[PDB]
């Protein structure tokens, strides 16, 4: 057989979902198309403790991103997994969501049925928290049982290793003392504040969860449900008319090179992730069409913002070094804009708004035009006003012990407003797209990155953390003397940052009139039935780590695709 009812391309973490979720009905068959390959036994993958092992292994594809010519001007690898499972299967494994008013924004931008409470349920439903044990709530794990499912494909929970320890104890204490709360629960949509956050992990076998484990594997055997894995997705093609565009299929390579088709009889479903479902678009004729003819293509849907709004985080490091050996918890904080910056708050806050219309109109450069002034003001305005008015959190910021004495710190700012782009270079599917995150473009995205940074050093120096913590270590004092200017603190962190790996937005959910490629049933505009479900799709940045959301999305998705084809 070579004709199903759906195809879904990418077996990754958004594409297992919906794969598994269709395939509920015995009646209708389900195609996965993904280019690796199992990970069930790859030792880099199942070590809930190894995360980092997996990086430039054969299961990363490690694209590279153009010369970041605002961020001092080096390329940057932006990591995803080549597996079934895909980038779930060489994450971090944490597991933090949203905040409830970003989510509500989604549907403020003009798509209907995207808000908080709409995607609630199905964060519960793909969950399965395990609630922790009487020493992990002494180590300070906790949960809010209104606000995690207990039933899902997915398993939730922390770690049998977990112990209560000097290092997180001194810092739930130092972040107390400086009027940021531990909150029980990061996933209930307030994440503000100090939290003992859990993983995707089965904490009984002890082993990373990833997409395949949870959404695949338990349900390999299903009749209805077919994988072709080792097999590259190149391009669609559609039914005759030149009229709303129809898939047929999808153009596959298999790994001896031979070009073959399969047939999709009801939809096909886009699940690539941010860094190739656009690509995938644009070499089917659906994107600008002067970046397809040039490539080759030949325009089927004109949708030129294809591949526009890609939005990211950078993430750097800071270090320290006790007097003696540092244990305990991992440790997460999401401080606000007043937690971060104190009694500079306002004058931030001035600056910022008054350069909102600025970022716009060099954004509006980045598309050549095909993001509006007026829109692009808008979505920068419904930004500045979660950053502002909803004091959303800015920065994430882990803590953890680095082994011995060393304590690290990674930590990014959630919301940058720099926005750019990836296309394709050619139509031939194997070659590297262009990928400009366009990092450090806008003076917000580097002054948060240095106010958090500053926060950092700041807190290493407070009471009580202070008594465990001998010496700053990254970047230090040498480096970085204690009045350096914030331009010092920048050129610092420009010097060493990486991609903090959360790229969205490259089909964004929107209406079409504003810039959209899909609507609020992830349809792309111009087609019958083809849809995108990955990270593509996020308009926005969320203030948390991406999987939990995208399984709510793929979820949500799931029975809107169920609904329509009834
Ligand atoms: C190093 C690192 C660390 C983290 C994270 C990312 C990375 C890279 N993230 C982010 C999160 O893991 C990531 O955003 C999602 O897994 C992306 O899911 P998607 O479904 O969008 O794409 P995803 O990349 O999972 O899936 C796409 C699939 O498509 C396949 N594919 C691509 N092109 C294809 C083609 N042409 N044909 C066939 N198949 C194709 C890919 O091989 C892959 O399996 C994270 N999140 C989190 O929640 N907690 C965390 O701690 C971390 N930490
Ligand atoms: O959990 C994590 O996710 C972050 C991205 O989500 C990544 O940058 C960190 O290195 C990692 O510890």
């Amino acid at each position: 057989t070579t004709t199903y009812d759906y195809i879904v391309v990418g077996g990754g973490t958004s594409g297992l979902v919906v794969a598994n979720r269709l395939s509920e009905n015995p009646d209708v068959s389900v195609l996965l198309l993904e280019a690796g390959a199992s990970v069930f036994n790859n030792p880099d993958v199942t070590n809930a403790n190894g995360y980092g092992l997996a990086f430039g292994s054969a299961i990363d594809w490690q694209y590279q991103s153009i010369n970041q010519s605002y961020a001092g001007g080096k390329q940057q690898v932006l990591r995803a997994g080549k597996a079934l499972g895909g980038t779930s299967t060489i994450n971090g494994m944490a597991y933090t969501r949203a905040e409830d008013v970003q989510i509500d924004v989604w549907q403020k931008l003009g798509n209907e049925g995207w808000t908080w409470k709409d995607l609630l349920p199905y964060y519960l439903k793909s969950e399965n928290l395990t609630a922790p044990t009487s020493s992990q709530v002494a180590a300070g794990a906790a949960y809010n049982p209104a606000v995690n499912g207990k039933e899902g494909p997915l398993k939730v929970g922390w770690s049998g290793s977990l112990a209560s320890g000097n290092l997180s104890v001194a810092l739930n204490r130092t972040f107390q003392a400086a009027g940021v709360p531990w909150v029980e629960d990061v996933n209930g949509g307030k994440m503000r504040g100090f939290n003992i956050y859990p993983s995707t992990l089965d904490v009984d076998l002890n082993v990373r969860e990833d997409a395949a484990r949870a959404y695949y594997f338990p349900y390999d055997d299903r009749k209805n449900l077919h994988l072709l894995e080792n097999t590259t997705a190149n391009r669609l093609f559609w039914k005759n008319g030149s009229e709303e565009a129809i898939a047929d299929g999808v153009e596959i390579t298999s790994a001896d090179g031979k070009v073959t088709r399969v047939h999709a009889k009801k939809e096909v479903i886009i699940s690539a992730g941010a860094l190739r479902s656009p690509l995938i678009l644009e070499l089917s004729g659906v994107g600008n069409p002067t970046i397809l003819k040039k490539n080759n293509i030949t325009p089927r849907v004109d949708l030129p913002t294809v591949g526009e709004n890609l939005q990211d985080q950078f993430n750097n490091g800071m270090a320290g070094e006790g007097y003696g050996v540092l244990a305990g918890a991992s440790t997460v904080t999401y401080p606000s804009i007043s937690d971060v910056f104190g009694n500079e708050t306002d004058s931030i806050v001035a600056s910022l708004r008054s350069q909102l219309s600025d970022y716009a109109a060099a954004t509006v450069k980045v598309s050549n035009g095909h993001m509006k002034q007026e829109d692009l003001e808008r979505l920068y305005q419904l930004q500045f006003d979660l950053i502002v008015k909803d004091k959303v959190p800015i920065a994430e910021i882990l803590f953890h012990p680095g082994g011995g004495n060393a304590v690290s710190s990674e930590f990014w700012g959630l919301l940058p407003f720099a926005r750019g782009n990836i296309h394709i270079s050619s139509n031939d599917p194997t070659a590297p797209a262009a990928i400009n995150p366009n990092y450090f473009m806008f003076e917000w995205d580097g002054k948060s990155q240095a106010g958090i940074a500053k926060y950092i050093r700041k807190i290493l120096r407070s009471a009580p953390l202070n008594k465990l913590i001998a010496k700053e270590t990254k970047p230090g004092l040498s480096e970085i003397p204690a009045t350096a200017a914030d331009e010092k603190w920048v050129e610092w962190l420009k010097a060493n940052y990486r991609s903090n790996f959360h790229p969205v937005g490259t089909a964004a959910m929107m209406p079409r009139s504003i810039g959209g490629v899909v609507d609020n049933r992830l349809r792309v505009y111009g087609t019958s039935n083809v849809r995108v479900v990955d990270a593509s799709v996020l308009p926005f940045q969320v203030c948390g780590h991406l999987v939990s959301t995208l399984y709510a999305v793929a979820e949500r998705a799931s029975d809107l695709i169920k609904e329509d084809a009834k």
